Order: structure tokens, then sequence, then C-alpha cells
């Protein structure tokens, strides 16, 4: 029975969401997580990502007319994790098949063209350690892409190409 | 008031689609239409788009694993309509909310910084006229977005631009 | 919001119920709609129903010491919808994570091993939609079984199998 | 097989009706409602009620040798809505001048010495409002007594008190 605290993640609260009202559950531990970009605009400090992060949410919360923001969390250029729906709660990112057996951590920018920062990459890498040593994650769990399993260019090609490379990474 | 008074629609064995495996059936008349954008490239001759619309339905089939192309119909900028779905099929193109209740028409290319050509637009005009005229859409049917209804850019801000001056699109 | 009245409800004092005593509000628009079954007698017309309707809340105030009867409608097999808590105000008939964030619409009867007629399935969607043209229900509001959110039979097995095969009914 | 009908509407086979073998067609928007009432018994449960349908449109076919129930639709005092000729066959309930601009509904009963329940008077309000959203009548519909366009005793005079109080009436 270990405690860590790998959870280097800014929570809810600190980035100001609005209450979610999502209440269907993830399973543990979550044998797949779906790697995506959010195709808009990218932030490189705390204070520009915490605005990214709520514009985001504004988006599927009050235009979308979503519970909360689709993925379960948000990956940084400011090398920072944001904790989305976090851990238990079903995302909505990958559609109906998808959805109730992963989880999905998208990053915060357009990767049809940059290739996100190397403190990016680390935070995402790390999130995944944590789940696993959480047990939120099956420690030999597997990582597609967005457009592996829906139809999008999402999560762009620089990071698709990135991604395919991970240990993880699989068809 | 006789008959077939509508539409000129490129079909499956014309373009020569893989066999459609879909069951699902839509309850016509449909009240919403989502437009969307392909994304990947465009097509300006009735040679290269007959083989863009086998390209989208070959991802959607081969490695998505879908029973077939996603699409209920897809327009080319060589100004012709290639029958996707259909009428008929329930498709997959808006998340499951959407999916059950609308036609989904995408228009090959991506739209995010250019224009699909006048011809384009009509075929898409003209093809709605024709659903109505088959009572496969209701007189009052609304058009929206792809963006409106999923996190997405499509149909790309041009298109997304063009289609809010119709006739029939509310927010 | 938009004035056009809806629905054929009778009006509590039109079948004689006591004062409510409840004060708490519901955040419009409400995102949830719980489907249970009463689980006591059945009626099939206006004289036998608004007796019914009667002595579940007197079994709720009287006994259980509830403020009024805890749905916000009963449906009867009389084929009329009985307000109850009504649009607004918050029930008791799903627990304290379920309450405050959804509508709970009894059925009047134990569906266990009977259906429901026709005519109590038409009140009960027409009641929905009245949701929804009002603001009191969300466009894409989601439809549960009380099943899948306590552990009781509620709403009977029947029953059950009839709202898995609606269009708002959500996993 | 979607969603059913606004104002809880009662299908021709729900009452067991005769086939309809009209053809006429009514242009919409219908401008013009006729309130009448049938002159016969009434009913005030389901059951009584379909039996008293199936008895007016008896008469009238077998009888009279029309083409189907004269009225577009029929209120029960059990306070439903008895789907007649429709939002869409011309009615025959207010002679020639009359029929062919009108949706002509009648009550279930003879109210020259009594009147209807406030549950058939909320069916009827409920089965107007229904026809503007369908878009069958127009928004600003004006609503007439029978006996203010064909010399008649009908809609009796103690219903006719309360049509006059009526919104949209124009003697
Ligand atoms: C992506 C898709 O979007 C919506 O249509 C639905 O809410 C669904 O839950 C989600 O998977």
């Amino acid at each position: 029975e270990d405690p860590p605290a790998c959870g280097s993640i800014v929570p809810r609260r600190e980035w100001r969401a609005l209450a979610s009202e999502c209440r269907e559950r993830l399973t543990r531990p979550v044998r797949y997580v779906v790697v995506s970009h959010t195709a808009g605009s990218h932030c490189d400090t705390p204070a520009s990502c915490a605005q990214q992060a709520q514009n985001v949410q504004s988006y599927h919360v009050r235009n979308l007319g979503w519970c909360d923001v689709g993925y379960n969390f948000l990956i940084g250029e400011d090398g920072l994790v944001y904790e989305g729906r976090g851990w238990n709660i079903k995302g909505a990112h990958a559609g109906p098949t998808w959805n109730p057996i992963s989880i999905g951590i998208s990053f915060m920018g357009n990767y049809m063209n940059r290739v996100p920062p190397p403190r990016a990459l680390r935070a995402a890498q790390n999130l995944l350690a944590c789940g696993v040593a959480l047990g939120a994650l099956r420690s030999n769990y597997e990582v597609k892409g967005h457009r592996d399993v829906q139809p999008t260019l999402s999560p762009g090609d620089r990071l698709y190409e990135i991604i395919q490379t991970w240990s993880h990474y699989r068809a």
C-alpha cells in the first residue's frame, strides 16, 4: 500500500475550471491511452496555459453543451499537466467505443507543423508513469493516436511521429 | 408532380466503393444536416475525385474498421456528389448524439485557408434541395457546422464562414 | 424565456395534493432524467390515478416526512402526467449524488412483470419534449434508469427494457 | 420510429379505426380552428373514449358514406386527443365554405347542459400549440365556434361560453 506524489498536476481549482457535471466512471485499471491535440493555439507559461485550459473547457461546455472539458488531462508547453476530467471520470474524446475503455490526454496546440518542446513530452511521459503507480493504468497500457481510432488529423503529424516511437504505442 | 426530380450523384458502384456493411437505419424525414470537411486533399476532376472517395473509404474501413465510409455523401471540387452511406443509413460523422438524427455531408479537402469552387457549393445546395424533394429531409431542416457539434476545426474556417450565410443554418 | 405552453399536465390542485414545503430549487437547465417506477398500484382512469397520486404523496409526506411527493412528475396508465415537484424544485428520488442534478419522473405501478401501455409511454416522452421546449431540460439531456444510479429493481424489468430504446438514454 | 406526437395524440390504429379513404389535402398553414361537439355520448376513461371515437367514425363511414370520420381531431373527457383525419387531410365538419380552410376539432359529448372537465380543455389547447410547432397552423391562428360559421347549436351553450374566453378566438 504505497502513497506517492507523482501528481505534479495543476488542479482544476488552480486553473479555475467551471464545476464539472459528469458522473460516469472509468474502471481501474484502464488499459488504453489516446493522445490528441486541441488543434488550437499553444501556451508556454503557467498563466497563459490556465487561460488555454479555461478556453478549451469553455468551448466544450458552453458551445458544445458538454458536462465538462472532454479530455482527462491537458498537457501544456509550459511543461505542466492540467487536470481535466482526471483519472476516474469517463472522458468525451474519442467516441463511444474508446471513451469507456481509455484515458484521453491532449496537448494544447496544433502539432501539424510544430513539434512540442521536450518538457511537454516529459510531462506527458511522467503523467503516464504516475497513472501506473496509482493503479489508474495497467502497467502494460497501450497508446494510440487520435487519428488511429477516429477520423481526424489530431494529434498532428509531428506529434503523431513522436508517439509512434513510444515504448507503449501500438498499431 | 412526378417522381425522381432531383440530384446528380455518383453512385458507389461507380467510384468502386467496397461493400457497405452498415445495417443501422435513419428515420426519415431527417431534421439536421452536419457539414464537414475531410481535412485531406482536394480533387478537381471526376478522375481524381472518384479516387479520393476510395482513399477516405479505405481509411474509415481498413484503418478504423468501420462498416463503411463515415459520411452519407461526399462533395468533390469536380462539382459532383459521391454517394456515401446515403439517405437511409445512419452515418458516423458527429458522435453518438448527432449521428442518429442527421445527414453528414463532407466536402473533400481542407478548407481552413482556401474556399471550395462555386461548383462545389452548388453540388451541395442542390443535394439538399434534392433531399427535401425526396422527403429524406424535412422542409424546415437545419444546417450545422461539424464544429458546432464536435470539438474539431472542421469544416474549416473558410467553409464554416460560407455555410453560416445559408438559408438553413441554425446555431 | 419563450412563452408557448406545453404538455397536458394535471396540476396539483386538480389531484388534491397537500401543500408543498419544499424550498430548494434546481438549476436550469437540468441535464439528467431519472426514470423510476412507483412499485405501487396501477390505475387506468383519470379518476383512479388522481387517487394514486394522492397515496404516493400521502405516503411520502405523512410517513417518510419529506416536504412533498418525492417525484418531479408521475405518469399514469391513464395516459396523463401528474405534476409532482415540477420542473423547478429538487426531488427526492435517487439519492443525494443524483437528486440536485436531475429530474425524476416515476411511472405509477410495478413494471417488473407488466409493460406500461403506449399511452403512458407517449405522455412520458412528450413531457420530456416540453422540458426541452421550456428550457427546463438541456436539448442534449440524458435519461437514466433508476437501476443505473442506485441498487434497486426500479423501474422494473419490462419498463427498463423500453427506456433503453430511447434516443436520449445513456449507459 | 422517432419521437412521437406532441399533444399526446392517440393514433388511428390504437382506437381501432376503419381505414381512411380520403384524398383531398389541406393547404398548410391553415388559419382556422372550428370547435364543435359530437352531440353523442361522452366518455371519461381511455377504454370508453376509444370505443366512442370508434362509434362516431362508424356512423360517418358506414351510414353517411364518408371517406373517414368527419373531424381532424376528437377530444375525450378522459382528457386525451383522438387522431381523426389529422393535420393534413381536409375535414368534413363545417360545410363547403370552411372545410378547406380549417382544422375542425370535436368534443365527444353534448355540451348544451354540461361543461367539459378542465383536462379536456387542456388537451385541446395543447393540441393547438402542437399545431403551430408542426407548422400545420399559422402561429396567429383564429378560433371559431361551430355555430359562428354554420347554423347549429354545436359546440353547445356551456362549451361555447368557454371557447369565447380563449385568446385566439374571433367572433
Ligand atoms: C465525441 C462524442 O461527442 C458527443 O456526440 C457525445 O457526447 C459523445 O459522448 C462523445 O463521445
